[PDB]
């Protein structure tokens, strides 16, 4: 790898998936995209389509006590496995993103940051053998309380969200631990809604504790649990207070 | 359209997106691309570029009041919203994922899938300007608490969710409100851990007494707060006493 953009900082993660083609919608496209082509990130997968034997390349195996569903066949997928973490040498921890995981949130995704190397494992089907997770995982996530039809979009939205934390990726994230406050661009009236005067007004402290006031009041409103998880400034708490004050 | 899948409860997505490319993710690809190929699944992009009028297709603006950031600049935008609704016709609903937004879990991909008719906003830089929320968004959700490049992965993730609930989709999700039993596929003997006895036993009713006294193991191991959701059976009952006695 050359180039002149400082990469002290780069992640490489090696993807597990039947669907590689799927990591196009990050390697090649905007921020991720730049991330990759200045070597800050690189994303690399293995398909355990290619780690087959059989004539018909099956890479799905059927639940011992019977179900609906098929599993991701154990061999197939376990050598793909092992072929990651060869790659990627010392230091790689392996996730695997399921429903039954640890419930992703930024706090989460800077921990995971940390890592120069992560491995994440996309299950399809009903998922993946109990055995591989003792065998093969370092840790299961969520992306949230849904199921999704494999974990490809959970795998991209994690890489997705890590990647901001490299730095030079991007140029703020839930500033403070509060929701974002209202923003605005042109033009200055819009169906007849009007940009506040404050944010045309130039002066750099009273936009600042707008915006302050206006996340704590929209966190409040929308989210108030997040703000039980914080321990609120002198000026935070004064905000909030005259915030719900004009509220109520 | 035509073809021999029924398809009565059939989606129509409509996304706005300045990367629609990544959308090939989910129609090019596994159950989903198979949803679209059989008509029970439509996803149709417009891109703001296409609605600028500029020498250089600005699809970007200045927030009033400073910051370090961009929004989506407003026109283009607004305009390509339009053209998406105008398309919908009658019943769309707008969606704009983000951080700020009603959490996704289960109940609400199943209240969304109630909808025949989506139009899905997909925010980059540091969002979109506050009136367009009031003036064409119905709904805004989040798919979980971090911050994402951009509304693209949000929109494939709840597409994704939803399309599993459209009937003929799929071939049990969270079954019971509860994670996931552990399962196994073949071989019996995996680096010297067996399978459960009893999924080899062929007793249906003892298989799904085990697997929903494993269910509600782990849920109560990992995630105690999704037992206080719900109002267990009497057999649930049972089985999570069994299963904390044997634990303790
Ligand atoms: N039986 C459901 C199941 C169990 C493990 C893996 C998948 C694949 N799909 C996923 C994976 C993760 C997530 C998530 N919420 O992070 C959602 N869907 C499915
Ligand atoms: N200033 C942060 C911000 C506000 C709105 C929209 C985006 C775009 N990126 C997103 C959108 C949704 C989600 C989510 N959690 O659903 C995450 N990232 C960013």
């Amino acid at each position: 790898s050359s180039g002149l953009v400082p990469r002290g900082s780069h992640m490489w993660i090696g993807v597990i998936s039947l669907f590689p083609e799927m990591f196009k919608a990050i390697t090649e496209f905007g921020v991720t995209g730049r991330a990759v082509k200045h070597n800050l990130l690189k994303v690399e997968c293995w398909n355990p389509r290619d780690f087959t034997f059989d004539k018909h390349k099956t890479v799905d195996d059927r639940p011992y006590g019977g179900g609906p569903g098929m599993l991701m066949m154990v061999q197939p997928l376990r050598d793909a496995i092992h072929t990651a973490k060869a790659a990627a040498g010392e230091g790689a921890k392996v996730i695997y993103l399921s429903p039954q995981g640890r419930k992703l949130d930024q706090g989460g995704v800077t921990e995971l940051a940390q890592n120069q190397k992560l491995i994440l494992v996309c299950g399809r089907y009903e998922g993946i053998d109990e055995r591989l997770i003792q065998t093969e995982i370092d840790e299961e996530w969520s992306i949230g309380d849904y199921v999704l039809t494999g974990g490809e979009l959970p795998a991209m939205t994690l890489i997705d969200a890590v990647a901001r934390f490299i730095p030079g990726v991007l140029g703020d994230s839930f500033a403070d631990g509060l929701l974002d406050c209202p923003h605005y661009t042109r033009p200055e009236v819009l169906e007849g809604l009007t940009v506040p005067p404050v944010l045309m007004s130039g002066h750099h402290e009273e936009i600042r504790k707008w915006r302050l006031k206006q996340s704590l009041q929209r966190t409040w409103l929308r989210r108030p649990e997040l703000l039980e998880g914080l321990a609120l400034t002198d000026e935070q708490r004064k905000l909030l207070k005259e915030a719900q004050a004009e509220h109520n």
